[PDB]
């Protein structure tokens, strides 16, 4: 299914990694996180300082899996450029807003949602709400919107255009080309 | 069961071989995974030459809409000119990726069937958020075909396929070819 | 299993009290049975009040709008009652009972937000048409404006009966018979 | 669990509907539904060939041949036939609607009404043969030209009552009788 | 769910049988045959000479199953009126054509097919042909058409209008209201 | 839906039993055998002289279960008339073949096979499949009067007999169009 | 599977309703709540002052369903004797402890749990859990904080414990 | 398991591609169309004069997908030789019928049908099924030289042609036993 | 899991092909045919005149699929030795009998069936007979038996010993060790 590019040969995904590109496409579960995180770990390995690019077209995922990616971004020292294409919904839009500031881009026609929809083992009512609070905090930190504003907004079941998402605090740039 | 071809000497699979020739295939229904794979091919073919044209082959009935836009956006983005080709069919997102190639490089072979009507995706979605997305498609189709909104709107209301000649005359493609020009 | 009272089954017996039961989700068949029950009671009496027990989590919008239209149609007074919850189409029925006769028991949940009608596949321009009808019905029956209804229906949340009372969905909140 | 009403004599509420001359057409039209309606239509005629029959329609359509039998049986019998659309009348379901007796086709306010067809294995010529029957059937009862019909039925959309009235599917859009 | 209608009170399919109406709706199988034949052997007993009506709407079914329903229709003394609503394809149409001459009917918007599609066991290739040739001879007989004409026309994968059905030999009248 | 006929209330399958008609529509498993044997004994209790009628239209069934019915037939005293409509295949045609002599009928278009098809109540050894097969030979040869080597080579051929071919072989006695 | 008893011919469940015994066997989904509420309003119509006996052997259920059985209980004029056999887990022990004071019972070897077992939002899901905290408080006469910490243990208490904690009043083995 | 042949290592399906043999075993869906079109272009890149060989043995497939291949065939410059073994049914026989003239072969025992069977990439309206059917007429009439009314009544009949009957109709040119 | 054996090193099915052994194990379908034919068209190319060996153990398969494998065996110039181990029923036996005269073999404990059981589409009744008659003519040809003898004997649902197979015309030798 997946083609080979050539100089001296890799496959095209291995090839995107040689360009320091971690894809996060589709739903976020523990494996995807385990996979993204090894790549982030590998790239900082290669340079403490060279930026990393994180292409994000996801529709959500397991919160605890999403959070180990947030945490790892925060852990590594590289500048981290995050790219949303197609959509970044729920956990993905958190990952998207967690990029290095002034490096969170969205392509022109994407859709962005922070509304949580609806986790591994089932959990108690208080343990979900403790989790939701962690998301509030992460979103307030990265958008500079107040706690109250993050909450009142995650209550609406809607999407933002990249420009709304830019002016809320999730994106900095919105493109068309370089 | 994918064949191998040889060409010192080197051996590719035949799909990897089509990518040397700068051809990205969009055959089949479009989802996030396809779009991931198409984008990768598109950004590589640019990094090997951002002026050398990329050819995209579109034989598709549709797909996730957001995943469809993700391609159209990577389309508009890259410096390369893009030659679109429609064999078989191009419906919904297929006709959008078809009509979203470089002006005057948009092709159908003769017996193809084109539809811009959308079928009645991804996770479940509020009413307004749908009409949001619909209106985007209304603007993209307008942009490239050079038709008006009310025209594109009334056109996508009809549940029908059009002929490469008819699609041309509408603004979806530019040439309809039988043999190598 | 359903039981027998004295010579009647218990649900058929509830019908003798002019109690029509909208339990569970609302599909074309539940609509057919309800409307059949509402027409019947009216032929019994034009003016004798009819009681509609609503504990529904929502349903098919076109199935619902029909039960709504019948309620409008029959000359009877209708007392709606909400127990357990009245979500999506169900709250729309609750709100549509006769003014001053929309009740709710104390621990219910009421949600007018719509979920993520379902009969055949349908176009964006049609799904919006529907929502706009819900906006009218709801705004018509809550003395709120389209502006107020469209916003509230955007929040993905439930209302307490006293909150649902102060908005316009229901009139009373009983604990015992008044 | 279909309820029981007593008049004196024990009747299930759908039995009771049919002792009011009300044939229901809930839900999708298939062969068994067709057989079942055709039986009630013939019954009620034997009963009386002058007393009108009320045909209740909340159908997203169904099998084309089966719809045609219910159509022809209507046309066959002598009774005035009132049609009532409540909820939705789509595809074949709205042929049965507009196939009612002139002056006697009704719909309630919040219905939807679609004549676009959806999409016993059939060839290509036979699909067009059937559609060409529908065209004709719709063209007769609306009084629209075959041309005005064919255009309409390729638009993928629903009508309000008042459209479907401006067009020849209904005659009346009621909200309450006298 | 089957309604009741009303002395005495019957479910609407039972009351139809009271009017001497046997129904053949949908795919014909061994059960639909044993139940038809029960209904046919019963109406003969209540009157050897009173007409029965078979309401056919059916896309065919098992070949042997429909022959049983045929063989009984030919055994019993009753005149048999056949009515076609909806469709009558495959074996269904054989039963349509197998009514008493001049009492085979269709309603106006019906579709009729004698083509067979592509049977209770699995059987060799010789036996399928036997079955087919059994149908040629039956269709030949009631249409009064030749073997070759029946044979050429069951080749064509199409449906007849109630009119060309009438012209062919499959039915005798197409009605729009009572006469 | 099974309709109701009136005189008392009577579902049509019971109404047939009041006529002394035992049905063998469908395949043969232990339950059909049980439900048939019970009607055979019931009617004989009723009267050990009045004929019983077995309507057979069967693709076959469990060999032992269909043996159980043959053994009940031979045990009851009644004249038994067997009628084949549709088809009587394997165990079905054995039952057909075991009416009492001169009373075994088919209809014209019916089909009849005594080939055993390649089921079982519990998997069994090879000798035990022959022990059964040989019983079905010996049973068949008795009621056809044909020899074993004429029954054996017969059941080898994986084909269907016309009823007239079944009349000549000894499987039946009358092949009738009308009563 | 459901036998008949003669009187004058009821199935034995219809017979238990004639004795004013409403059964809440099973998990609690909306149809059970629809059914229970139907019986409670009926027994009230017959004599709004005769007691009703609610039998309870349930592992839990759809929270809002149980809250409709709850709400109905509190609504009707009639005393309600709640009787736990087998177990009253989650919403079950809610209904159990929501009987008329003094009339909340358990046969000896019952198991009682007020821990909730582990689709909507998180703020909603808490809004519900806080409803349960109050209701359990209201009837056990334990304090909010104590109910919260209580319900936090995944445990099952004995009919004696359940009594001490305020969930039931009488642990009995034979009649009086 | 697909074996490996030696000269370099070569799986046998690639070894056929080195001979310029594109296979169309199996039914036709978008992926077969994609995987065939890629081999057609590959070989033409190789040489726009050398003949290509299409081995067809297909029960049919998605009409649009099989159109995509016909359009690729007509676009490439190469002499295309089509060989039918086993069968070429519906869309398969269209491809068969569209080799370049005088180079369309069958083997002796092969079977050939241009009946369209009663699939699809997304459910479609009725007019759109005719828009396709009429394309398949016009395509067929071109490569057989037969008229439309001779193609139309042809494809009605739900049968198979012998290869010699296919040679005479215009679907092929050679019917050969050995090379 | 397939073993490797050993210069160069092959998987054991690849190494068998090196010995010019094509295998036909199990049910024959369009793929097994396109893969056999690849293996057959390849061994002809490496030598038009060197013998190929087809190892047949198979209970038959699709009828058209096996004809394709036949049609190629008749096309290629190669002498073809056929070996039967296990069983060779239905189309398998046709391929067994379709080897070069005097090079058709079986091992001693094999079972052989020419009876066909009870095919890539669904097809009418006329086409199944066409297929069957195509098999009569093929079996007639290689056994040198008459049409009627082939016809009578495919009626019998049985299996031949490798000896009576040899006597009939299906094979030429039964071996116990190398000669
Ligand atoms: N879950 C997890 C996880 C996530 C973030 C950070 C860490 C910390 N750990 C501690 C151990 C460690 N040891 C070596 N390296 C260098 C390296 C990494 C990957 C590659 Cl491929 C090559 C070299 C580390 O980065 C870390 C980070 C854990
Ligand atoms: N979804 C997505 C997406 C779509 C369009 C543009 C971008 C932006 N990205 C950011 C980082 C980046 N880094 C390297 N290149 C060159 C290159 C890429 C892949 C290969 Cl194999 C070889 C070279 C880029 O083009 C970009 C553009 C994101
Ligand atoms: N979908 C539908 C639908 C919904 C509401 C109203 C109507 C209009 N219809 C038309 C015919 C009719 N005929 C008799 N009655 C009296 C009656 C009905 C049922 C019973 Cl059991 C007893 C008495 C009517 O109320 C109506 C109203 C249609
Ligand atoms: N498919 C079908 C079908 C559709 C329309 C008309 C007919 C004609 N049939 C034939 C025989 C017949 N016999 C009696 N009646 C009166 C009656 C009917 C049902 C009941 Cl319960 C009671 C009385 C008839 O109307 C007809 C008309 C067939
Ligand atoms: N398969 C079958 C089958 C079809 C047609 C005729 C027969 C022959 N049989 C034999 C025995 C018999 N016994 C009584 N009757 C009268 C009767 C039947 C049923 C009822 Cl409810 C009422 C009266 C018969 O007509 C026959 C005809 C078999
Ligand atoms: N398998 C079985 C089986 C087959 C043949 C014979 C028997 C013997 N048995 C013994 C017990 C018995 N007792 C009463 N009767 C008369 C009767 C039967 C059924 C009904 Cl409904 C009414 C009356 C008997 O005929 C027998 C026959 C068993
Ligand atoms: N969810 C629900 C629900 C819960 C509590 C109260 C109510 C209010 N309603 C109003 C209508 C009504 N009408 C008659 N009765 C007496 C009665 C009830 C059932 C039977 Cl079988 C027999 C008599 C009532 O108790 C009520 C209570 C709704
Ligand atoms: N569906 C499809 C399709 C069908 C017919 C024509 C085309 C046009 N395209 C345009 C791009 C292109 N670019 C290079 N080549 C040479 C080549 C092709 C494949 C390989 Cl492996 C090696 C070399 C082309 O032939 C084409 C044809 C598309
Ligand atoms: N179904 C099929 C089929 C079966 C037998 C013969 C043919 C006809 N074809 C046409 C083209 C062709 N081209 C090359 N060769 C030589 C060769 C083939 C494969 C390999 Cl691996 C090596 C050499 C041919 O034999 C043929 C015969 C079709």
């Amino acid at each position: 299914l997946i083609p080979i590019v050539v100089e001296r040969a890799y496959d095209i995904y291995s090839r995107l990694l040689r360009e320091r590109i971690v894809c996060v496409m589709g739903p976020i579960d523990d494996s995807v996180a385990s996979l993204v995180i090894a790549q982030l770990l590998f790239l900082q390995s290669e340079s403490n300082k060279k930026p990393i690019h994180m292409y994000i077209n996801s529709p959500g995922g397991v919160v605890t899996a999403g959070l180990a990616i947030y945490d790892t971004m925060q852990y590594i020292l590289n500048p981290i450029c995050t790219w949303c294409v197609g959509q970044a919904a729920s956990m993905g839009s958190l990952l998207l807003a967690a990029g290095t500031p002034g490096m969170r881009h969205s392509l022109p026609n994407s859709r962005i949602m922070i509304h949580q929809p609806s986790t591994d083992i089932a959990i108690q009512a208080e343990e979900i709400m403790k989790l939701k609070k962690q998301l509030y905090n992460i979103y307030a930190k990265h958008t500079k919107q107040s706690l109250q504003v993050i909450e009142s907004a995650m209550e609406r079941d809607r999407y933002m255009s990249p420009m709304e998402a830019q002016e809320f605090g999730i994106l900095d740039k919105v493109l068309v080309h370089p």
